[PDB]
This record gives C-alpha cells, sequence and structure tokens, in this order.
C-alpha cells in the first residue's frame, strides 16, 4: 500500500520558530533532504524540486494538497524534470505517513542539536545529516545515505 | 576518490555561484549564495556532507574557503580540507555554457543554474549514475 519502489518520494512541510521546513524522504530508504524555505509557497517549493530532481532519479513526488504543492510553478517545475505529481490527503498512511514520521523524527533530533547552532537553518541541516548516518539493524546495519546509493544503484544494475 | 570533492565560486549577473564537484564522477551540485563569505559556504557544506560521505575537500585558498566557520563546519561533520596543493575549473566552464543556452527560459538565474545541473547530471553512463554507483561498490 505505501509505494517502496527505487524512485518513489513523499514531501510535505513541517514548522518551527515560525519558519517553514520543506522536507523530502525517499521513501524505500528513510534519506532524508531538508531545507527551510522563507515562505511556504509553489516558487520555493519548485525550486526545491528542481534541486532534488538534479541528483537523484525522481519518478514520483507524493505531497498532500497544500497550495504550493498544486500550484502551477510546482506543476512546471515536475513537468519539465519529467517527474509525476501524486496528491493525498495531508498525513494519510498510504502516501504521506513515512514523511509524517520523519518530521517527527527530524523535530527531535533539532531539539538536541538546537543549543549548538545559532540559526535554524543550520541545526536542520545537522539534524538531516544524523538522520542520514544513523545506523539501523545491529552493529553491521546501513544507515539511509547508504541505503539510498545502494537501492539506486542495485535499480540500474 | 570516492569521497574527493572540488569546490569554487563562479559568477554571473553580479551573482556568486558555489559549485561542488565530486571528481571521480564528473557529479555537481551548485548553489547561488547570496554573498561569497564563510558562513555560505559553510552552510552549503553542511547540506553536501548530509548525503554523501565527504572525506575531502579541495578549494583555492579564497577567504571564504579558509574562514574558521567552513573549517568549525568540516570538523563537525569529519571532512578534511585541502588548500591548492583543475576538475571544479572545466565544470564551471560548462556550467556557464549550459546556463547560457537555458537563461532564456528561466526569470531567475539560480532556477537556470539549477536547469544547467539538471542537464549535467543526466548527460549520459550520466554523471548522476557514474556517483551512486562509485559510492555504492566503495560501500
Ligand atoms: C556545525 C556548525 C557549523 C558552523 C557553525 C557556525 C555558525 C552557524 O551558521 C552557518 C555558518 C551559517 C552554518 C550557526 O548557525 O551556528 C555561525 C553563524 N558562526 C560560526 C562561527 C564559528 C564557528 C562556527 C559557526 C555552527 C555549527
Ligand atoms: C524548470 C522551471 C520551473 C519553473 C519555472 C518558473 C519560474 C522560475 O522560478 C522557480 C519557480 C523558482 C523555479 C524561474 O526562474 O523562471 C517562475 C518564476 N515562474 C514560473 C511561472 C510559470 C511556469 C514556470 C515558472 C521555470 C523553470
Ligand atoms: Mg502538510
Ligand atoms: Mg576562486
Amino acid at each position: 500500500q505505501v509505494d517502496s519502489s527505487p524512485g518513489i518520494w513523499q514531501l510535505d512541510c513541517t514548522h518551527l520558530e515560525g519558519k517553514v521546513i520543506l522536507v523530502a524522504v525517499h521513501v524505500a530508504s528513510g534519506y532524508i533532504e531538508a531545507e527551510v524555505i522563507p515562505a511556504e509557497t509553489g516558487q520555493e517549493t519548485a525550486y526545491f524540486l528542481l534541486k532534488l530532481a538534479g541528483r537523484w532519479p525522481v519518478k514520483t513526488v507524493h505531497t498532500d494538497n497544500g497550495s504550493n504543492f498544486t500550484s502551477t510553478t510546482v506543476k512546471a517545475a515536475c513537468e519539465w524534470a519529467g517527474i509525476k505529481q501524486e496528491f493525498g490527503i495531508p498525513y494519510n498512511p498510504q502516501s504521506q505517513g513515512v514523511i509524517e514520521s520523519m518530521n517527527k523524527e527530524l523535530k527531535k533530533i533539532i531539539g538536541q542539536v538546537r543549543d549548538q547552532a545559532e540559526h535554524l537553518k543550520t541545526a536542520v541541516q545537522m539534524a538531516v545529516f544524523i538522520h542520514n548516518k544513523k545506523r539501523k539493524g545491529g552493529i553491521g546495519g546501513y544507515s539511509a545515505g547508504e541505503r539510498i546509493v545502494d537501492i539506486i544503484a542495485t535499480d540500474i544494475q
């Protein structure tokens, strides 16, 4: 029911200190990318999608019906880059549940490191690093950053 | 080799473009930064370090690259910095060539920069496929 194909991503906006955090999760691996955007608008979300599309083979982006995600400028970026958009209810279990859990875990890590940085965006990037490098499943287990690169490499191969 | 990166700043329309190149694959990441300072370069490095296993960053002697803030980000993330000692200079020349082709298609320079990064990394294996394979086979 939850699409874990190598090209599937879940995106959503979370909030802290009156600021907007655009977060993306590569569903199958748990790898995340986050950015603090000045406004919760299509222009900022489309620029974020353009950057994400340049690194990974993004085939599908699952979002809620938020005005920034359903905007013309996001549709133009997804269409230009060759990405499919799927809209669902905010926090729905099939297409928004993986990003819901990642946002909750991301906020927990930001709260731990917040003291270490002056700006929120810095603490957000420190928390993204900590999340993507954390090792899951036993001592010799792999991290999200290692899982994404392996999932995509074995998908190509 | 799997963790070696090169960083440099190029300029267009009075704006600063911070460009990273994964030497072994030709994969690039670029960002338009408001100022050519340590703060902007350290934030960019913090983002890059979160996706790829960056072991070394090679740069020139530019004040933004030799700053205490960049050193603090590299020390925190566990990255080694090397200064002086032309992969990024060829990538900055190719990136400007692609931006010039697509510049008409976008209003903002940053958008054209990201469109050019997409075109470069997907060209085709492609630079985007080479990085992911180099790192997966390294692991
Ligand atoms: C992991 C980490 C990296 C850099 C800093 C740092 C920051 C941070 O901001 C950015 C540069 C923009 C990343 C911040 O928000 O604290 C600042 C404003 N000045 C500094 C001065 C000296 C040493 C370090 C810094 C803090 C933590
Ligand atoms: C690949 C691509 C995606 C979106 C645009 C786009 C932009 C651009 O900016 C971002 C939204 C921030 C990407 C830009 O700089 O031209 C703007 C300001 N208005 C639009 C209106 C209608 C359709 C598209 C756009 C341009 C290129
Ligand atoms: Mg939402
Ligand atoms: Mg220079």
